[PDB]
DNA sequence: ACGA
């Protein structure tokens, strides 16, 4: 009955206490959720360099193409509805550096919109593939960034959740290893 | 030493 939901954020930068979410994406088997958001703060140059995302006035741009955004409230509610209705089981989140990056950001933004407790009512745990991969390949790999891992074993949050799901499938982590890198939301 |  459990279902893994791989998720990923694109953001305005690296400050987890203040950055806004620019893209929220998730995949659970074949089901895909992905939305762009118009940020409420500036996208740092470093972030634009990594993602190609930037803001032209009130228009979010992926390189030279506008992308459609969804207001924050509706975007976050959509992700909750995905977790509630679309995974066909009891979801557990999975993300790369989720404990120290994605969850602190998403927790903060959810709270800004009064959605944190509804969120926590539909999902309770999260797996961190960064610390998981560092254990599985301890003394084996010298890098554990997701792009490196994808290149070795196989930044747009829709492709990135897909490749994290595939990495996880290749790695085939045992339940005991997974539990070792699971934290409570 | 990872994330944007
Ligand atoms: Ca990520």
């Amino acid at each position: 009955e459990e279902t893994l939901v791989f998720f990923d954020l694109e953001t305005t930068g690296l400050d987890t206490s203040r950055c806004d979410i620019v893209q929220l994406s998730a995949i659970s088997g074949t089901q895909v959720f992905s939305v762009y958001l118009l940020p409420r703060c500036c996208i740092t140059e470093g972030a634009s360099q990594v993602t190609g995302l930037w803001v032209d006035g009130s228009t979010l741009m992926l390189r030279e193409r506008p992308v459609q955004t969804v207001p924050h409230q509706q975007a976050l509610t959509g992700f909750i509805r995905f977790l509630q209705n679309q995974t066909f089981g009891r979801p557990i989140l999975v993300g790369h550096n989720s404990r120290r990056f994605d969850w602190p950001i998403l927790r903060r933004v959810l709270e800004e919109f009064g959605l944190l407790q509804e969120f926590r009512s539909c999902v309770s745990e999260c797996v961190d593939t960064l610390s998981l991969s560092r254990e599985m390949f301890r003394n084996a790999l010298q890098k554990f960034s997701q792009p490196f891992l994808v290149q070795h074993f196989l930044h747009d949050a829709s492709e990135d959740v897909r490749t994290l799901q595939e990495l996880y499938r290749v790695w085939r982590p045992s339940l005991e290893l997974r539990d070792n890198h699971t934290f409570r939301l």
